[PDB]
């Protein structure tokens, strides 16, 4: 907008707070909210979802291209008939053995976009072999600035829970020839 989007992270302790708070927002919607009820056997034996260190490595600053052209794409989902998502902005960055350029999707009403993309991790099925979501902030960025892709933030859909919603399936230009540990972890017996 003003400033270029760099404080995106805003201190490490609000960057802290927001992975606290996202994480804490993701262990109580599914176990108290309806909207999202994990199995009645799984949700007895909730003690809380998975916690990993935050991780400073897996937060790289990728170059933030919004899509002058933004467009309604299909996405496979595992619910039943596709998902369309419209192309918010591509984020050019680099991690692992290669530099990649992964796809951000706008959800209307959310101001955060939602990156669906894969990796080895995800490959190995011990992540959301199916896809990970990212919740990238975009702070009103143009072509030529850049944000915060924190893969510690690499979640996964409401599915892998053992409930049936809509994982928005990402086509295989989004995959990333590196393994990203830092997520939350799930595993094919699970998803």
């Amino acid at each position: 907008m003003s400033p270029i989007p760099l404080p995106v992270t805003d201190t490490d302790d609000a960057w802290r707070a927001r992975i606290a708070a996202h994480r804490a927002d993701k262990d109580e919607f599914l176990a108290t909210h309806d909207q999202s009820p994990i199995p009645p056997a799984d949700r007895g034996a909730f003690d809380g979802l998975r916690y990993f260190d935050i991780d400073a490595s897996f937060r790289v600053a990728a170059r933030y291209q919004p899509a002058r052209d933004p467009e309604a794409v299909e996405l496979e989902t595992t619910r039943g008939p596709p998902a369309e998502y419209t192309r918010a902005a591509v984020l050019g960055f680099d991690l692992g053995d290669s530099h990649h350029t992964l796809t951000a999707f706008r959800v209307e009403g959310e101001s955060s976009l939602f990156v669906p993309f894969t990796d080895e991790t995800t490959d190995d099925g011990r992540t959301y072999e199916h896809g990970r979501y990212l919740d990238v902030d975009p702070a009103g960025a143009d072509g030529g600035d850049e944000v915060a892709l924190d893969f510690n933030l690499a979640y996964n859909p409401f599915c892998a829970y053992g409930g049936s919603f809509s994982c928005a399936l990402p086509p295989a230009d989004n995959h990333v020839p590196a393994a990203i540990t830092a997520g939350e972890r799930v595993d094919a017996d699970l998803e």
